[PDB]
């Protein structure tokens, strides 16, 4: 611990300081908290590095490349005029390339956020942290203790919606609250759209049954390309719900691109 200069807390199981290497002279991220260490050799660009594990006097402290900005606060200083649609493909994109990364190599994230989500000046956007329920796949919700890869889609789907309209998608304040939300929004799932939904552990039968509603009411203006991959994103059940490699090839990623954003440091 004694080799990094602690300069100011950044947030956060832990806390995370950004610090200098006394010994490297990097700015890096410095999280104070066989698994870990398999992480580390988990490489890809759309990932935040982890540089170095330090397991010393029993509390262990994980070193990460530094980045400055999160999408949270990015999309709270673009809520005037929006992300540029350009930008939000780019991300989304970047994100799915991630996650079909990390899916690939039996790895889930299964706590996507905006908070979590870290951005460059070059354009880059990576996943990091590997209550706010608000991105939290049904599947969850509803009990079940053997989840896919699955549920990251679709806490990058309700991303990807807030990006687009500026509103959260689901913004609940508690589990049976983001549960009715969801159920609000796309209608109460049952055993013709998701079988198998009837006997998860935390379903009730007296669970109130509301009709779907049309994804041109829930995210205008987004282009029917792009209504599109995210219903596939967001289909209840998880073995119908889009996976990360497929959706990179979805058309709404025929024209994208590498836009640089306005980063104001
Ligand atoms: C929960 C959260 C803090 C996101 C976390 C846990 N583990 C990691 C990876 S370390 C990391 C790298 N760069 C980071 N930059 C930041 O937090 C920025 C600092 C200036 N304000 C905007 C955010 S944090 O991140």
């Amino acid at each position: 611990m004694e080799n990094f200069q602690k300069v100011e807390k950044i947030g956060e199981y832990g806390v995370v300081y950004k610090a200098r290497n006394k010994l490297t002279g990097e700015v890096v991220a410095l999280k104070k908290i066989r698994e870990i260490s398999l992480l580390k050799e988990l490489n890809h660009p759309n990932i935040v590095k982890l540089l170095d594990v330090i397991h010393t006097e029993n509390k262990l402290y994980l070193v990460f490349e530094f980045l400055h900005q999160d999408l949270k606060k990015f999309m709270d200083a673009s809520a005037l005029t929006g992300i540029p649609l350009p930008l939000i493909k780019s991300y989304l994109f970047q994100l799915l390339q991630g996650l079909a990364f990390c899916h690939s190599h039996r790895v889930l994230h299964r706590d996507l956020k905006p908070q979590n989500l870290l951005i460059n000046t070059e354009g880059a956007i990576k996943l990091a942290d590997f209550v706010t329920l608000w991105y939290r796949a049904p599947e969850i919700l509803l009990g079940c203790k053997y989840y896919s890869t699955a549920v990251d889609i679709w806490s990058l789907g309700c991303i990807f919606a807030e990006m687009v309209t500026r509103r959260a998608l689901f913004p609940g304040d508690s589990e049976i609250d983001q549960l009715f939300r969801i159920f609000r929004t796309l209608g109460t799932p049952d055993e013709v759209v998701w079988p198998g939904v009837t006997s998860m552990p935390d379903y009730k039968p007296s669970f109130p049954k509301w009709a779907r509603q049309d994804f041109s009411k829930v995210v205008p203006p987004l282009d029917e390309d792009g209504r599109s991959l995210l219903s596939q994103m967001l289909h209840y059940d998880p073995n119908k719900r889009i996976s990360a490699k497929a959706a990179l090839a979805h058309p709404f990623f025929q024209d994208v691109t590498k836009p640089v954003p306005h980063l104001r440091l």
